[PDB]
Parts: structure tokens; C-alpha cells; sequence
């Protein structure tokens, strides 16, 4: 397993993050637990994880999986730099009470003790905000954040779904008051989706933060969806942003000459698209979402793999990226 | 004429900003002159020029004619709030003189007392950062931008073409030390080209800076371009910017949309590109950019229009935006 | 002549203020400079003017006035606390031409240089705000005052015209980064209009402000403005403020009971509204307004008066304040 | 017993560290007791120890002796300044699981608890840093290290084995948010090697650190290893940095001149070596590293030794050292 | 030429920095005024000199010969970043009158005017200590340079000859309060004497400044000493540092080492060890001292050298370094 920094602080991750979103609405328990324990094996020591995962009326059921794992024994807590994320609303889904919701410091205290219960350990590695919520400023936030790092429930604070500026206002707003500020941001960012570059990963790198991509194969669309559409199975690649975008001709033209393109080069897409944001300067690394353990396996060959320069440069003829704000549409 | 504050500062200004760009490389000394005249007889007391326009073997042109109208009396100077730039090269175009071009304290101190010899002037009211240096730290920017302000050479500080994250690290960091920060931001924002609204704009709006959008009508492209198309003169549309997207059936193809439109309403276009911006929100106006004392006088009637919510929502039809960050890419 | 500190700073004032708006459209040269003169005499070291003081096409005429006083040597300039404003219009009369009016950096810049060259002097000891400017914010203004104080052409800042709110976000800011805030708040406050005492004067004594009473005499209204009511000549008392009082019966009858309990206790009425201001907590002293040279020696003999507790209790029977806030209005 | 100030803090300490390598791995629990009985009664109230102290499979065995101690009652605790560190791999030796070693927030957070356990202690009087970490900045590390403090598990901050510069960017750091600094430096200094005297030592003098030399007697080297060198017994002089450097006949030779000399002066060679530290400007003290009660009582000795100035010349002509930077290879 | 950023700051420099000590005691004026020609024709754009060169009675001769060179006229003095030096006593060598040499404000005012007025220039753009001065606290230094900075006079601060935690305390100390501090260490550092990796050159690097190598052949020992011994010419190698080190049998056998390799593979001594320091982590370039034009022409050559990983190698075995603190001495 390739290891790195997570940007510019003490904390050292693997390059890949296990992503748990699956575990309960895709994948069940035991074979959650037995990802896991496979994920440690491969020396993969970095889970990401949220209050809402579940979803519905079994919003939490992916943090009391990992509650249930951590309960083992054999030093899996130990061994884990756990994540996870308030700002969902862990109600009856629609609209929430208010305060149920989003970045108050009255549901930053409600959130955490929750997902402390369910996770069924006395502290959080990586708290992070689901989305940024403009609506609190950020001396709210460090004051309730900093009730948790000198409680000792938290140690790290992370962003999620932020825009560049706000990574910028978070951590000048922390710095002026000794406060160590956002350790990370996890953005959207893979092929089809790089507008991150615009903004989000330069402030993030200018700050220090890690970089850790979500949907990094699109929800599945990278995963070889083409080739696999009309199989059955509870595929998450058959639903939501994956089918979406099938159903687009632009965009299906563009994963159909991303598949021709590796049948040409004998490689497998899921691997290629996670291997190409291992690629990306900035990116500590993909969360990848297996649902499977051989989906597990499949993203640790992936992160052994050498891109070739044409292959690099196909694929940016595939998915070209806008570069850097003002550049990207400026001069 | 419509006045505003720029962004929270104490400055109040015109919403149309008089740009002198086309001072020099396409209006004559006089027609500038006569340009400016007329700017201040309609309320306009905002001025954006730079030390390079004039272009080529002429930078610096553009702030000799200011210079020139200013040395006529009849108090110009104390009526105009006068803003010009560094960054650029004043040098033989090409590859720059190590620190001859870019943001170093060696360059701002060189830039700005040619610029002040040339507009004949003592001092500069907004002096703006042409572009983005990354290269240059915002503690060394702000040291040499603090000894033009004690010096009295300067008044306010502006940026252009930046990432809405430096401008959240650059006024952070002014405040720390009880130094004013940027003041307005000018970019490049029009029906054509809107991904300034992904971050720049909430970055601008958030810190209180004004925003000034350069090239309003970009280039001319929305200046009724294709009714045009086949005239003579020195028209900006039939080079450039505009002369480019009139050769992309697409772009050609939305500007044809634009101009029908606006046949139908009887509107004209280069008044309602103006306008349009006008209605955005945080937008302190655009900078408009005469050739002629005729066009100005038709921006003046474009300050005074009032567009219907259906042609805005066409508008928006034909030159949709991203919106802001991360909702623009994420959710 | 009594002498104190100006609120907490280490500058010494006469606790009578030589107020100069008289001096030009009411008091012609030759008998302000003989109250100069006399004021100098009667050892008053502290003159109030402002740069509109003339009105109309004559603003700027009491600064000139105090040029020439000045001029003819004798110490004068050594000798005197020299105080004026900026904020107001000085061109024409009307609507001013956007940054000739407020306080903008802009604004302050042009106003302090054509004060220094009516006034014929290099600095002016105590440059004060005529009136609260909402629209400018505190680091905008102290970036500006700090250049005057470096480059030596003011000593002190003071207010005028604010709420008790604005002196604390003033001096809050100012001490934020190591600057001298506002030394005194020049403020409406006599027998007539005590609501200073609900926030302003409160917020000065907090912050160790000076406080010098404009208008002490309400415009004459207390000056014995009914006595003299068919008398003829220029009088103050018969237009603008002392006027619309009279033509109010019930303002009119509470003058009507001051000037009976005067002549019944045999007291005049200016010198007693002078004393009863030299009583009140928190006051440095009044900033008196004489017509004539006569009256400026009715001031200084206000100065030496003794009220006694029965002509103090009776004062508040007829003119009433609110004390402080909340308790003026809530509890 | 000598006493001296750490450094710039109120603590007290004895020029005496007794320091617990040997308790475990060279020296057992009984007789280790006896050591620390006999420190105390000699006065002796400064301990240092370390987590991964005991070694291999045996890593947290001297802080459970200590611990041990400690729980015989009598006062031991109240009276004992305790230090320990952290830094070390507590697992099995080899690679470290990540954040199992080094200075993160996390392995800060896992360490100290570990060690109070060990230690049956509610409190490290000075919690020190093993290493300097070059990739964990210091606002994490003082974020961790004051959640320890506030909540009464430590109360001193010290480092060990750090560059001088690293001792100034930590207590800068520490200084801008009113954190008290590092208290003391513990670094290799001893006849043998002085080149902490380049910058380490003048970074703690400048900085008010204590300075504690850890292997004073360099590993046993110089307490007369080549007279015993035929002995046999668990020397650790027999193994490890003495051995080494008696393999080599350049400082063999070294050592021989310095048992010569003070074979003719009738010294101890152990007692000069110690005694020696004693008169280093800065120096707090040595930390002892006795393995048996004799030797303790011998370091006691060479506390009341006073060194001529005839042996420390002879002694600075075998052992030149290279006094402070930049001079030491400049000028 | 190669170009690179000095450390953290905007300025932009070639990596050759032309150092000015031979320009008046070894190379006379008209040959000095060549060089530098011949420099700025080859893009070095940044010069080093002090106020001291020239030596004994013509103490400052070396400035004022690069003031007459600028006097030519030819944007020669904008196209150069000028750096001296404050620190020397500039009187008759011997013991200094007191403040007329070291660090204190009171000597930083007195040089500075001194060497503009011999340079021929109103500002330094930068200014560097000569020397760390213990007795100098932070604060009165960065009062004179902020002085400095404000009037105009200076641009940059740089050190020479510092200890690394003297770099950290005056960065440190000038962010507290707004001021650029460092930007760059002027630094003893060639194949000879590499101590200065223990911790100047990491301070330097973690505080992100410039490191521009002094005597970069150690006065000419690394230039071919030996196969130039018995030669004529004012040679530098003949004399003093070089000298002495040829002197010593370790130190000559090291050299006789160096040239014996060079020859095996066709490169030049002086060329190679340039090219060394080009090759140094951090290291901004070498300061070059040639006392020809030849001389200057040879380090241009060996800016484009590459030197072999087979020569690298065997360099590190003739000159081995100490590598960074605390590892170079414990571990
Ligand atoms: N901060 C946020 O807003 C946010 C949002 C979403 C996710 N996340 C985090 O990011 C993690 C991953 O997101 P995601 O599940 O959407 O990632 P993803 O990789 O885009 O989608 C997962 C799907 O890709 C396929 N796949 C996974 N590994 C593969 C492989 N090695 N080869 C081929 N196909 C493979 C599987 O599709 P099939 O089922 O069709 O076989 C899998 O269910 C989540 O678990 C969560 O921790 C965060
Ligand atoms: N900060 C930067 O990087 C940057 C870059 C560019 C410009 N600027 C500033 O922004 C200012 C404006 O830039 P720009 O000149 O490109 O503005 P623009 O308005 O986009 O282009 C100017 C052209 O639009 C036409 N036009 C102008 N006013 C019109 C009207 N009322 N009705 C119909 N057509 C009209 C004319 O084209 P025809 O000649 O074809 O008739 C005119 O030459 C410049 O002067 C400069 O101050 C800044
Ligand atoms: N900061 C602001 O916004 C502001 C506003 C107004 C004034 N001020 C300052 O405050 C100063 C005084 O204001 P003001 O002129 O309105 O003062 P005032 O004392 O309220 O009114 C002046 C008039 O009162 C009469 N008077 C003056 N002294 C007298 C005395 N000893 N006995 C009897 N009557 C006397 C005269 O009225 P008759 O002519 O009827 O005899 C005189 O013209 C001004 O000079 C100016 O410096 C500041
Ligand atoms: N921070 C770090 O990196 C670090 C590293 C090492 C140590 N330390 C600390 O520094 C302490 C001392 O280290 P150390 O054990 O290596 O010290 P040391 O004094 O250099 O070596 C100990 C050995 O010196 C001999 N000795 C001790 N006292 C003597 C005396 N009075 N006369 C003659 N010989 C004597 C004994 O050798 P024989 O057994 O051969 O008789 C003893 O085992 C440790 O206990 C530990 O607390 C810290
Ligand atoms: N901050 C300080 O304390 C300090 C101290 C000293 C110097 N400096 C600065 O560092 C600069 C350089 O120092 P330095 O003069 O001692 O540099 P140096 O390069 O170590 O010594 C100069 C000598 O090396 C030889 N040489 C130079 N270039 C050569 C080449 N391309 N090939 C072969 N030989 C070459 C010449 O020796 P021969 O004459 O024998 O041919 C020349 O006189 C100085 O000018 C000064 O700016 C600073």
C-alpha cells in the first residue's frame, strides 16, 4: 500500500480510503465486516463513513456496521483513522426540523454524541461537514469544533462539498486563534467531473489540506457500465448518477470511447479511473466504494498501476479538465 | 445616473465604470478626450485604465492621453476616481526582464511611479493587481502596497483576474494587520462567459468587495456582432474575441438567438448586455468600453433600461450559468 | 479659567470651547478676531471650526478667517488647540458630486489639504467627523487617519455626530491595531435636548472621550430669546432653531419659565444654560457660540458661576432628560 | 545536592536526572527500586523515562516499574518531577503502523494514555518529545499537547534530540497563542560529542530551555570501559555506541589519553565525565544512567567534584569541541 | 540562464548570483565595469556586494564601482536586484569606535545613507546583514528595516552568516506583527565546507528563504588550485583561505582527489563545483566571484552543466556532509 501525508498535517493515510456508503443498502453486514477486514489487510488504514449512510429510515445503520466491526476486538479501532460527517438531517426524510439540520452549533453537538453511540467508540479521527452551509459563520463553527478537539471526541476537523474560498475563510478564521483549521477536503472529482480544478483543489493545496475524491468512477459509470448494462444484480451503476448519464448521448459517446479505448490497452476501467486520480497533483487519494470484496481487491491493483503517458494523454482528450481559475476562463 | 458603494468601502461610485482600453490602440486623442467629457457630463466618475494599454511599442499610451485630459483643468482629477494596474510588462513584448513583469515589491515600485509619471497625477485612487501572481506571497504584497498608501501615492487596492480564494487569503491576511484589503474585483463576467458566479463572485460578495466585469459585452460580441458583421471601421467585434466565436457555428448560433430576441422587444443588444449585468447580484456594474461618444451615450441609456422578467428568463435560456460552488458541480 | 483633561488623553483644554460658525455670516472679521483675541485672553485654548463654516458660496470662509487671525503671529497658532471637521459638501449647495461629501478615504485625503491651506497652518491638532457616515467602515477610516498622523499634518481624532455605538466600534478598531482612537465626541446637548444622555454620552465616558456640547445655548433659544423676541439686527435667536422652538407653544412656555426663574433668582439666561452644561458628568465643556465680544465675556463669566442645588433641581423640572439607557425606556 | 532551575521555569530540579534506561532490560525490578529509593534520599527529584524504555517484545516495562514504585506509597509520587516520551513505535519493532509512531495528534492521543496506565499515574509532570517529527507542524502538535494540559494529564512540554531551529519555531509557535513552550531540550552531549554546542544548545539558552545531555558518559564509554574491557558482567559499555567506538583505534586512542590523564590526576573517569557536563554554560544537568546502586552513589559524588581548570584545558585539548554556529564553520 | 523565485518571495533571480568582493583589491574598475556588463548580457540580473569591500583604506571602493557603472545610464540599475551589506566597521580596521559597527539602529541608519550615496542609487533593493549580532534584539532590528522599507530606501531583508534558529527567531518576530521578514540567507556552503546542512540550510528551508552560497569555491582552492599552484597572476587561490587549506596534507590531499577525478572526465574544477551547489536542495545558487571576465564566462558554462549521478557520487565520497541536525550527530 502507497502511503502519504494528508496534506500538510502529522497524520499519515493510505492512499486509498475505503468508502462504507454501500454497507447496508447495497452490501449487508457480514460481507461490510469482511471488506473491512480486508481493507486492514491490504494495510488500507483510512475509512470514510457519514451520520446519514443508510438512508431513509436506516440512516445510521452504516455507522452502527462499523460500530459492530470496531467491536471485535483484535485492534481494528486502534488501527483505524475513522471519519465521518455531520450536517445531514438523520430525521424523517424531507424537510428537516430546524437545527436538525446543517452547521448550528446545536446540531454540531446533537450530531456528534449520535454518531459516537452508533460508532460505539469515544472519538472521531476525522469529523467532517457533509457540505458547506453558509448560513453559520466560522467562529460558530470553531467555537463548537473546539468544545470537541478539548473533550476529546474529535481530533481533526475536515470539509466536504466545499468551494475553494470557503476552505480559504475557514482556516485564516482558525489560524488567527491558534486553532488548527481544515485537515482535508473531500470533493467530487473523477473523469467525468473536474471542475475542482478550478478552484476547490488549488485553495486546497495552497492551504495544506488533504484532497480525498468521492464517486471517484461517477457512481459506477467508470466502472465498465456499458459493457455491464444489461446484467442484473443490485448494481449501483443501473441507478442514479450513472444511469443518468447513460441515458445522455454526449456523455454515454464519451464512456463508450473510454471503454474502447481500454479494450484497445487491456486495462480495466474501475482500476484506470481510480489509478488516474492517484495521478492527480493535489489528491491524496480516490474512496473508493467497492460493494464487494473483489471490488476491494480490483481498487489495490489499481493503485499498483502505471499509467502510460498515451494512455494520460487519451484520456485527457476523453475528459478534458478546465485547469485553474482565472485561467480556466479568464486569461 | 445610478450610484453605488463599492462593495462595503466608503467609496461611492457610477454603475457604469468609463474603461479607456480602446484609448489609443482604437480611438484617437481626441474622440478619447471627447469620450471622457461626456463621461462626466452623464455622472460618471469612475475610470479603469492600465500602465499597458496602448499595446505593443504604445504601452503606456492610454494613461499618457488621461494624463493629457487631466492636464486641462476644470477639475478632472478631483472628480475621477482614477483606477489603473501592474503586472503586465512595460517592456518589449515577449518574454519579460526578470521582475519587470508580475506582483515582486521590485515591480510594484517601478510600475507605479511610471504609471503616476505618465497620468500626470500624485496619486492613484484604485491601483489593481492585473492578474493573479502566485508566485508573490501576500505578506510581501501587502508590505509594498502599505508603502504607496503611507506615501499618499495610493488609496485603495483592487484585484483582477482572480480566484475567489485569493481573494479570501489576500483580505484575511490584510486584516490580521489592520490593513485595508482588496477593495473591488474586476472580472470577466457577461451573457456569454458566467463562470465568474461559481466562485469568484461569492468570494467577492462575501469579503464586501465590489465587482467591475471587464469586457461586458465580450469584446463586442454582443454588440449586435452579426447585424454588423459585414461593415467596415475599426471595430473591435471584427477581430479577436468576437471575431473567433462568430467562426463557431454554436456560438455564433446563441449570439443569432441574442439578436433575434432582441428584435422582438425592441431592444438593442449592446444596451441589454449591459443592463444585464446591472441585475446581478454583488455586481457594482460593468466596465463599459466605448469606441465612440455615441456608444457611450448608449450605455448611459442602458443604465436607465429596466428588463422585463421575461426577457431576463430568455436570457437566461439562451446564456445559462453554472451558479455557484459546489451546488455547480457536486450538489 | 478652569482647565481639564480632554476625556482620557493627555491634552489640556479650556472647559469653555471657542466655537467659530458665527465668524463670516453673522460676525463679520474684524470683531471675530477681537473675540479671538479676547478668548486668547480670558485663557481659552481650545477653537472649534469646520470647513463649511461660512455656507453657501462662502464655505471655507471661518477657516480663512482663522488663517489671517493666525497670521499675524504673537504665538497665536503655539498657543491654540486648533479643531475642525470634514464630511460636509464644499462645493455648491445641493446634491454633491459623489466622494465631495462623507468620509471616504478619497474624501478625507482632498478635505484635510484645502482645510491646512485656509487654515495657513502644517497641522491641525484635533480633526474631527462632522457626523457619523454609516457607509464607511472603521479599518477604511483609521487607514486614513493614520497616514495624517504620520505625516504629521493632524495630531488627534475626534467625532461628531455619532451614536454611542459608533464610538465604541470606532475605539474598538483603533485599539485592535495600536492606534490613539477618537479622543472627544462633539455632541447636541443643552437644557432644550438632553437624549445625548441616553447612549452617546455613556458610550464617551466608557471609552474616555471628551464630550463638547454644540449648540449650547439650543441656537440662542436659551439665551434670553424671548425678552429679546422684537428687538431687530441678526440675532441667531430669531431664525432657524430658536425660531421654530418659539413658534411651539409648548417649547415655547418651558423658555417662558426658564426666563422667569432667571430674572427671579437674578441670573442671565445664556450664562446659566453655560453652567448648568459645566455640571454634568462626563462633559469637558460647552462649545460656546458668541455673536459679539460682549457675549464671549458673558461665557467667561458663566465659567465662574455657582449654581446652586435649587436652581439646578428647578432646571430639571422644566427641561427633563432620559438618563441613560435602557433604563430611559425599558427598565 | 545541587538544585537549578529549568531553564527559564519555576521547576526545580536536581543537576542529577536519574534516568531509568537500564530498569528492565539491564537492571531488574528489585534493584531498580533500590535506585530510586537511594535518588530520592540523595535528593534526587527529577526522573526521566520513556515509553518504548525496556526494549523489543519488553517496550513499557520500565514505566510499569516505575509504576510500581510509585505504588508503594510514601510520598514517591508528590515528590518525583516525572518525565516520559513519546514518539516511539509501541508495537513490534519494525516499520510502524502509520500514526502508531511519530507525532500526530493521534498517536500523541493513544501514547500518553498508554503510558499514565503503565506509569499508574493520573499525571507526566514533562511529557517530551522523543524526536523532532519534520512532517507534523506545530500547531497540531500544540493543539494536542494543551488538550493534555487543560485537562490536568500533563503539565510541562519538553523535547529531545531536536535541531536548535526547531526549538525556536516551537516556541514561537507556542508563544503566539499564549501557550507556555518547550521547557527543556534533552540532547546527546558529552566529552565525546559536542556538537549540540553548534546551534541546539545557544537555540535553548536563547529560548530559556533546560538542558539535559542524555548519554553522558557516552554510552559507558567514558566511565573507564577500556580498564574494564576484559569484565564481563551486562556492561553497556560492553555493547552498543561504546563498543563502536573502541573498535575504531582513532577514538580508542582518545579515551586511552583520557584514562591516562586522569590516572595521574586520581579521578574517577565516570565522575569527571559528569562533572564535566556540570560546568557547560546552559546545562541543567546529566541524565544519569546508573545500572546499580554503586554507580548511582558514584554520580552523587561527581556532583561535589570541582575540576581545576589544568584538567578541564587537558580535557578540552582531547576533546575539542566546536563552539556555536555560524562561527564554528564561517566566522 | 536559469531563473528561479528567491525562496517564498516574488522576486525572481538568476541562479548565479554575481558576487562584487574581487571588484577593486583583485580586478580594477574598467574590467569590473566589463564583467558586469557581461553579466547582465548573460541574464544575471542579481548582484552582491557590502560596504566594506574594497577593504582597509578603500573600504566602500567596491560600491562606488558598481555606482559608477550604474551612472552609465542603459536601465542598468533597473534591470538589477542590488544586495549589500550593513554590519562592518567601515572606519579604520582595528577595534571598531562604538556603533559603528554590528547590528544596533543606530549603525543600520548611518549605513544604509552611506551606501546609497556610494552606490549612486536611492533604494537597495537587498539589504543584508553582514553578520549575526547577539546583542541585537529582534524588535530594534526590524524598527530600523521597517524604517527603511517605508522611506523607500529599501526593498528586501536578507541575513548572512546566521545560525538556523537566528532565521527562525527573525521570521517568527517579524510575521507577529505584519513585516516580510528573510528572504534570503547569504551563507558559507561549497564542496570544502557543508556544515551548513546541519541546520542553516534547513531553517532556511522551512521558513522559505533564498540560500545564495558564498565563496562557493572556497576562495579558489575548488578552481584548480593545485594544477594552477606555481602560476603567476593576482591570483585569490595564492592567498589566504585557499592558501592555507593547500598548507594542511589532509586538506590538499582532499583537493589533489577532486582535480585527479575532474580529469578522468573532461570537466573543469571551478565548473563542477558551481554546477555542485546548483545541484543542493534549497540552495538558490552559487554567489560567483570571478576575477575575469573568462572567469564569469566559465560559471555561465557551468549553469548548463548536468553533472553524472557517476560524479555525484564520487564527489559525495571526497566531501562528505553532515547531512541535517539532530541526525547528523545522534540519531
Ligand atoms: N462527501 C460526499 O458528498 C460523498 C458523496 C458520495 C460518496 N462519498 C464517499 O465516497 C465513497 C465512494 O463513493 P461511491 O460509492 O459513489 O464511489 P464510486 O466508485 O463512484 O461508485 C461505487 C460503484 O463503482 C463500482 N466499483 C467500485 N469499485 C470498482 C472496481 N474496483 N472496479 C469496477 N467497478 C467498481 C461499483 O459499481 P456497481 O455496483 O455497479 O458494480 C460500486 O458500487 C462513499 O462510500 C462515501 O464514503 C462522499
Ligand atoms: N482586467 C482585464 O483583464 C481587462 C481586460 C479587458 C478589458 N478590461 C477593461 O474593461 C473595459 C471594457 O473592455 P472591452 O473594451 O473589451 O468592453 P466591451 O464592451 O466588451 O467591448 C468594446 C466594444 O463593444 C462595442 N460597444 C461598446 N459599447 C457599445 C454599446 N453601448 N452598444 C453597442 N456596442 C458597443 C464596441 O465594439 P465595436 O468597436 O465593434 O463597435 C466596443 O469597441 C476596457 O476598457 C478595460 O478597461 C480589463
Ligand atoms: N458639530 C456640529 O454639528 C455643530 C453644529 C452647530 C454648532 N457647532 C459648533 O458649536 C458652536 C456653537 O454653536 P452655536 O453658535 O449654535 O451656539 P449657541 O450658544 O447655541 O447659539 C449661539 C447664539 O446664542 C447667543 N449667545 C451666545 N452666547 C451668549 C451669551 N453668553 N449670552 C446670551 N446669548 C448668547 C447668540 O444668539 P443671538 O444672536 O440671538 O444673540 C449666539 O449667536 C459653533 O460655533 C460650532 O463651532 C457644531
Ligand atoms: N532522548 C534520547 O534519545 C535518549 C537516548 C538515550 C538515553 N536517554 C536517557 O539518558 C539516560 C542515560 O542514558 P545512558 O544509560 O546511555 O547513560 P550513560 O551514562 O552514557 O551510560 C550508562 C552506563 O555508563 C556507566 N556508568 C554509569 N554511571 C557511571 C559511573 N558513575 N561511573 C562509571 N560508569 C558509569 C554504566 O556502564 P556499564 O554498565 O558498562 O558499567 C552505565 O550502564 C537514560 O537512562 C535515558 O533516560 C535518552
Ligand atoms: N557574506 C560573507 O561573509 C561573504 C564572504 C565572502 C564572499 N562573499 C560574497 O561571495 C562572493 C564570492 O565569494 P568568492 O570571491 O570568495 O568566490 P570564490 O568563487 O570561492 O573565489 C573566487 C575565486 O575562485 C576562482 N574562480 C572564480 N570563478 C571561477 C571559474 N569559473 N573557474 C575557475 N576558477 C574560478 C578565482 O580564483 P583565482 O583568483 O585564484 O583565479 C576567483 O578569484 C563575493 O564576491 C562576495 O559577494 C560573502
Amino acid at each position: 500500500m502507497e502511503y502519504t501525508q494528508l496534506g500538510r498535517i502529522g497524520l499519515k493515510v493510505s492512499r486509498l480510503v475505503l468508502g462504507t456508503m454501500n454497507f447496508g443498502p447495497t452490501t449487508d453486514e457480514a460481507e461490510s465486516h469482511a471488506i473491512m477486514d480486508a481493507a486492514l489487510d491490504a494495510g488500507i488504514n483510512f475509512f470514510d463513513t457519514a451520520n446519514v449512510y443508510g438512508w431513509g429510515e436506516n440512516k445510521g445503520r452504516t455507522e452502527e456496521i462499523l460500530g459492530s466491526w470496531f467491536a471485535q476486538g483484535g485492534d481494528r479501532r486502534d488501527k483505524v483513522v475513522l471519519a465521518t460527517k455531520v450536517y445531514g438531517n438523520m430525521g424523517l426524510d424531507g424537510p428537516a426540523w430546524p437545527n436538525h439540520d446543517k452547521l448550528s452549533a446545536l446540531n454540531i453537538r446533537r450530531s456528534v454524541d449520535a454518531s459516537l453511540k452508533r460508532l460505539g467508540t469515544d472519538h472521531i479521527d476525522l469529523y467532517q461537514f457533509h457540505h458547506v452551509d453558509r448560513d453559520t459563520p466560522w467562529d460558530e463553527i470553531w467555537q463548537a469544533m473546539d468544545v470537541l478537539v478539548r473533550q476529546g471526541k474529535i481530533l481533526y476537523v475536515g470539509s466536504s462539498n466545499f468551494a475553494g474560498w470557503n476552505i480559504a475563510q475557514a482556516n485564516e478564521t482558525a489560524a488567527r486563534h491558534g486553532r488548527l483549521g481544515l485537515v482535508s477536503e473531500q470533493c467530487l472529482y473523477n473523469l467525468c467531473e473536474r471542475r475542482a480544478e478550478m478552484e476547490v483543489v488549488p485553495a486546497a493545496r495552497e492551504y495544506g489540506l488533504g484532497v480525498i475524491a468521492w464517486s471517484p468512477l461517477h457512481g459506477g459509470l467508470l466502472g465498465g457500465a456499458i459493457r455491464k448494462e444489461q446484467e442484473g444484480g443490485n448494481r449501483r451503476a443501473a441507478s442514479g448518477r450513472a444511469a443518468d448519464a447513460l441515458k445522455d448521448p454526449q456523455q454515454r459517446e464519451q464512456i463508450q470511447r473510454y471503454e474502447d479505448l481500454l479494450d484497445k490497452h487491456g486495462l480495466e476501467p474501475g482500476e484506470v479511473a481510480l489509478a488516474w486520480l492517484l495521478t492527480r497533483p493535489g489528491v491524496t487519494g480516490p474512496i473508493v466504494g467497492p460493494r464487494t470484496a473483489d471490488q476491494l481487491a480490483s481498487a489495490v491493483r489499481a493503485a499498483e498501476l502505471t499509467l502510460t503517458d498515451e494512455v494520460l494523454t487519451a484520456l485527457d482528450e476523453i475528459f478534458p479538465g478546465p485547469g485553474p481559475s482565472p485561467e480556466a476562463f479568464a486569461w
